[PDB]
């Protein structure tokens, strides 16, 4: 099609049309949209800044690799940026909208949807772009490998087992952090030229079978998905979190069902709870007595879940210190709430367990519920689902926390030490109440981190709301900086400053990162300003915010 | 000093002496030497190739990171290639000795030697390249955090923590993975500017007490070596077997003492064994009821810790099938060794040892012991110490196999399946023999995966035998391909062999690698050919090997 | 001269030692000098950073303008740096020290003197870098120009009448704008060519007395000094604070004897007497009541000029609110301090001064005073002096408050409004009692602005308060910013610091800055990094503080 909202920088109408047809002759009308459940892909779903912004021209869906790099080749042609996506469906993070508005919403997921392989030998498999969690759970029951193997997912289950991956991402299983379970990762560069990572470099020998097969068809070596590193340097993570490269194929190791879980939750009843219990959760944790990655919900996360704002108060203003005390006993939970499980045969599990229980016993009040000891809509009941692998729609209830809500994460991250994550909580929920919000967050319990997922929810139709929540999230970055805690993912608007945030010795860090960046894609087309790194051909005063 | 044995590529013996005063200016004279326990660092030690050949100009030790910058500037301004090490004790991989000859061996270890901290509540250390394994140990037990805090250690422990670290070594406790217990890099790189990784990036908040110190000398943020993403591109693997930075401070993750320990020794009788015994670990390695990373030895390995070869006979040529089943009864092994360990409350261990046991006892004479079961000398009772994080001297008498030995490391990985394992075995044992040499090797258990070192053990004075070695080793590799295994890691005269074999899709990783390389290293004075990897000025004709 | 202590960047010492050898051959080795009342022109005398940092190598003195051509030349031969200096009697904004080590100082001072000319019938004087402010008096004198022609003083009479005028300094006689009264300025850019601005760009017709004159040496054409625009573009504030070209000579506006002249002091009790006496200037001094730039200083200021603190209190920690207000008894002074000046004809002072006292009577305990009214040491009577434009040594005095005092200047810009004077002022004496330091400061007038120039006082020789100094004044920035208000001049390390507050619009205002820098000086010899901008060859990450 035709005529554009918006054009990519320098590129002519005509240009833009040349280009378009180009791509439709190779993928076929029914895969590339002009912009003259259902993610959109089009624009910024979770609005916060305005419009003219993170708004593409087209997006295109490619049929396989070819396409990429086709695509790619027309890209440094015509000098037309591209906005790689698998899902989009993280709102919260801008889901599919490009940074730089007249990019090319670069589809991956419609097509290129392949359960490649599901190893039981070596217990990972591969998988396409597409590959949701939902789709890779419906895949290993189809096949009967439900009591073999075991997923690893997202609170939500309709993004990408790839795209998550690579975005780094985390899960509730003991094989929670995602990207470091890949191994074996296939890339289109800028060039147009394939790459495959580690020993997916090491090429299969060659056998009757498999000859003539084009490169990102062809299988990969027996070592490939079993150990990452290869040989020399280890460039897999210049892809994570980056415009380096538009990743294609990713293998993500699976875990083994381990013949035994436990999921349990365990309240804890005053708001500042939180600093024994993280003071308690660091030794169990860095001692392997706690298995997965453990979750402590503030209550409106699980008030939120169970029913909107209006269903718990009439307020517009935020709810009070006396309220959310109420809130918890109404739904028999804590102020602040653990999640977790255990994994293992019976004889294990029961000692980790009893230490567990023991540990937590000496803060006043506490309360230990497995699932069965729960209401039927419990979050407990859902997330011992989510432990074990099993993907679900349920706790999206809560985006719709206030009547037109988006919301926006803002996730700094925490040592595991009470004192600090109060002060942490402290900061984040001061300004949320200055830009008088409900504070709403978890702390995902990493090993010796704690990712703080704040979770903003916002009327995207007001005005005067969304420039507060654009206030409160600027605010918060600079605070958590000067406390210094930084982000470890954010929405395409706050790219930028957050990359500011990293730097150290004049911004050393960034810097380094512009030269990778330009080398390798000297027309700069892949996704131009992703994590605030910019080629060379797009001015820093014209584009960061 | 005047008159050097190589000078580096094109530079002229004047623009040679200019940079040595500079030099000598700047770090004393006492610290850069010209070439006109205590580790060589001006050659190969494990000679194998001939002379001319990875032979150093000069080796010089700054005394801290500015020096390391001045030097890299003397480097870009007269275009003299440097070396930069660690330690630099793993003889088998060349040990100090540059590439390309001429180089200037850059000795970090001999004033770089700090611990630099040693964090409890966060369970990690921060290091400089000269802190060793026994250096580590040293400090943690004068600070009473023995009890606390626990090492992971390679077969030696006069290695270097972030040499071995970087190099991507493995070691024998659940925190075997070495590189993948770093968070928190700090790098010196081409261009002469400092770069520290991840949350690294994110700058510790001023405070009166640290204003006005150097770059280098800053502290860190606070989830700088808790969790190592950052935000954006990952780029620390770049820094990994690469040549792409000089890595000047790393930190370490620690394990917290795990209150139960319990390693043990199951001997499998026949040279067959391995075939069943894999097939055994393989789901209990995945199932996490092998802890560590667990060892399976040959005989000749523990042999030879114990005693050379004239020890056990007076052949000059391998020793036969019958023979090793004799010394094997001589030292109350088996064929094959498997070495691992059992870490926690005892409760847990107990579960997973008769899980242990149960398995193996389905390999006819099997025979299970612990250290008190075997006699004083033996390696269990030397790597009983080894599997709780302390080092040891011990394991090094092997190298001594032949009389003027030297050894290289021929390192494939290996599915973990008794089919592939066998398969490799027999490959490097026929090749073994038509060099006639006595086959010595382990694999090292990972959890998909197993790292089989083959040690090469030769003649160091025997012109013909090391030719002998230099034919097994490059027809290793190709077999090794040939039957899609790669190494993982070589000596510098492999290293161009070993990426060959990385070329899946027309060599495209050391192409994209090649690009990283030039971009950050327009002189390309950052160790030229590390892993294969060569900057533009340096034509691939005339050097690689 | 042989070894210096820092080189240039890049250079080697044969270099170096070239260069010298050059510039003694052109200007003789009695100006030269190699770094193997009297200001130090070789390092920072207001030690507030560690050493190694802004130490010159070499200082260099010009005989005359072909010299300065000369050595511009040498600089961009070689790709030496210089730092052009005039006096650098200015501790406090480091004096001559130069911001990257290595360079070379220019000091112009010693030999480029001379008061060029004195023109009564226009009012103006032209001058070269070494006429001090002391100096332009005794030319008045001994000219007897003193009843015709007044000078503009800043509070110390020791510094240049261009080096000042250039960087923006202030007076206190109708003339006080410095920069403001300039009009004819002759600069050596970095290419080495000569530029005179404005109507010092229309060229003295020839005539048979000036043939064969030296550009240099020609005289000026008649509107040279009297209209400072020319035409076109009006160039002349490239040369203010900025590293963009060598200012020679320049030509200063005079005032003629007004036949009239009455200072005074009015005292304010109380320590919040600020607001209201700033909400009473604001009017009369855009009302033009308030005739030259009038000051308000606090307590300690003239407290310093008179005396040590130990000659006030034993205290070593920062003196209270009742010290304060005792010493102010003391003295006859207030808590703040007005100090201003009637010029002209006394029928016009009569209805000026009926106009102010009547204003401040409406704050409470008030007094107005006379010179003849105050004490013989009074600071009254050395400001009547300063009004005049008569330059002095006496409040130099307040530099020695702390026995091995240093001084730095903290100056942010206020609005003429009592409400922001007090906040300002607040944030101030907060982080100055933090680094646990008495607040020392005044308020200059500007017609619709403040300049403000915080006092830090502290001990050279003292590691922990220097770093307290080093704290104060990067956190005053950064507060100063928070609340909209920059800084107007500052040190060789808040350099960045402070541009980087100018950053509206990601930068642009620098961007647009090293666009300019680079254009001109493409080998960036001048000055580099003077008021945070670098030419291209000095990457930001290496040299920014």
């Amino acid at each position: 099609e035709f005529r554009p909202l918006t054009l990519p920088p320098k590129l002519s109408l005509s240009d833009f049309n040349e280009f378009i047809q180009d791509i439709i002759r190779i993928v076929g009308s029914e895969n590339v949209e002009v912009i003259s459940m259902k993610p959109t892909h089009t624009h910024d779903p979770t609005h916060v800044m305005d419009q003219d912004y993170f708004l593409a021209s087209a997006i295109v869906a490619p049929r396989n690799v070819a396409d990429v790099q086709s695509i790619v080749g027309l890209a440094n042609k015509f000098s037309f940026p591209l906005w790689p996506i698998s899902i989009g469906r993280n709102s919260g993070y801008g889901g599919a909208a490009p940074r730089v508005s007249g990019s090319v919403v670069l589809d991956m997921g419609k097509n290129m949807n392949r359960v490649l392989e599901v190893n039981v030998e070596g217990a990972y498999c591969v998988v396409e772009p597409g590959v949701t969690y939902h789709d890779l759970h419906n895949y290993l029951e189809a096949n009967n490998l439900r009591d073999k193997l075991w997923l690893d997912v997202p609170d939500l289950g309709g993004g990408s087992v790839l795209g998550n991956a690579v975005e780094r991402g985390v899960g509730y299983t003991p094989y929670g952090d995602h990207w470091m379970m890949h191994s074996g990762m296939e890339v289109v560069l800028a060039n147009g030229e394939l790459l495959r990572t580690g020993m997916g470099a090491l090429p299969d020998p060659k056998r009757p079978e498999t000859m003539g097969l084009k490169p990102e068809d062809q299988p990969w070596s027996k070592i490939a998905h079993l150990f990452p590193y290869g040989f020399g340097p280890y460039i897999d993570g210049l892809f994570s979190q980056s415009n380096m490269g538009i990743v294609t194929k990713i293998g993500i190791w699976l875990m083994p069902n381990p013949g035994g879980y436990q999921s349990y939750l365990i309240t804890l009843p005053k708001d500042g709870d939180l600093k024994q219990a993280v003071d308690i959760i660091r030794p169990l944790r860095l001692g392997m007595a706690l298995q997965n990655v453990p979750t402590i919900r503030h209550i409106l996360l699980d008030a939120a879940v169970l029913g909107d704002k209006r269903s718990y108060s009439s307020r517009t203003e935020p709810l009070s210190d006396e309220e959310l005390d109420k809130i918890a006993k109404q739904l028999n939970l804590g102020r602040w709430n653990f999640y977790g499980a255990l994994y293992g045969p019976e004889p294990i599990r029961r000692v980790l367990w009893e230490t567990i229980k023991d540990a937590f016993s000496a803060i006043p009040g506490v309360k230990f519920y497995f699932p069965e000891d729960t209401p039927e809509n419990s979050v407990l009941r859902v997330r011992d689902k989510t432990m074990q692998g099993i993907p679900t729609y349920d706790e999206l209830k809560w985006i719709d926390w206030l009547p037109n809500g988006a919301h926006l994460f803002f996730s700094p991250i925490a040592k595991v030490s009470g004192e600090d994550a109060m002060m942490q909580y402290a900061v984040t929920k001061k300004r949320c109440q200055e830009a008088g919000l409900d504070f709403i967050g978890t702390f995902t319990v990493g090993m010796r981190e704690m990712h703080h997922i704040v979770c903003i929810v916002f009327n995207k139709k007001d005005l005067i709301q969304k420039r507060k929540v654009q206030w409160l999230m600027r605010t918060l970055i600079d605070d958590c900086a000067a406390n210094g805690w930084g982000e470890y993912r954010t929405h395409l608007a706050f790219m930028d400053q957050i990359m500011e945030t990293y730097n150290w010795n004049n911004s050393s860090f960034l810097r380094f990162n512009e030269v990778l960046k330009n080398a390798v894609d000297p027309n700069g087309i892949i996704a131009p300003g992703k994590s605030g790194v910019w080629p060379s051909q797009y001015s820093h005063v014209t584009w960061k915010l």
